[PDB]
């Protein structure tokens, strides 16, 4: 509907797959080469389904900060025959607040879904499902069970992936450029 939705759509159309684990279907953001991200609560194993194709996981790393606190991001390398468009230059370098973000989801349950979530706060610490978690972004939209792993964007930046909510607010784990240096 506007330039925010334009940038979000450009990311969804080229840099997302539908990931299925034993814990459900997730929006999964491809970042570069065969490297993607997913919420750590997806519990990625040795095999994952990518757009309903059985795919070997070559590596999976649940990220933690240097205080050894959960970040809720898992970086996955997929045994896929095709690379993602490299979008690392759209990743922020530092922790920040944002105006006018869009949360975008693509699953069997929620195809082609885009939500204008508005102002995004650098919230920081959250007890997420009982797990102390750092680098959380917060937005005032009643997000539902199923939007997790969804890409949070502003115009020109991919800033996070949806990892939870409390019925009134939604919470995203930051993406930082430094996570994807090769
Ligand atoms: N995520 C939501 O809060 C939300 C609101 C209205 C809806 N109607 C169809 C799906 C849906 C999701
Ligand atoms: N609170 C929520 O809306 C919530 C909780 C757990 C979830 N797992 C993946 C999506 C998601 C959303």
């Amino acid at each position: 509907m506007g330039p925010g939705f334009d940038f979000a759509q450009a990311i969804m159309k080229k840099n997302t797959v539908i990931a299925r684990t034993e814990k459900g279907e997730f929006t999964m953001l491809g970042v570069y080469d065969r490297v993607a991200v997913i919420p750590t609560h997806a519990s990625v194993g040795e095999i994952i389904y990518i757009n309903d194709v059985e795919t070997r996981v070559l590596d999976a790393c649940a990220l933690r900060d240097l205080t050894d606190t959960n970040l809720e991001i898992t970086i996955v390398k997929l045994d896929r025959n095709q690379k993602f468009r490299d979008i690392r230059h759209f990743l922020p370098r530092c922790e920040d607040d944002y105006n006018d973000a869009v949360l975008s989801v693509h699953t069997s349950k929620f195809p082609n879904m885009y939500i204008p979530v508005g102002q995004v706060t650098n919230y920081g610490f959250l007890n997420l499902g009982g797990t102390p978690t750092h680098r959380i972004l917060m937005y005032n939209f009643p997000t539902r069970a199923g939007q997790c792993g969804g890409v949070v964007t502003t115009t020109g930046k991919v800033i996070g992936i949806h990892v939870g909510g409390n019925g009134a607010q939604g919470f995203a784990a930051m993406l930082l450029h430094s996570y994807f240096t090769d």
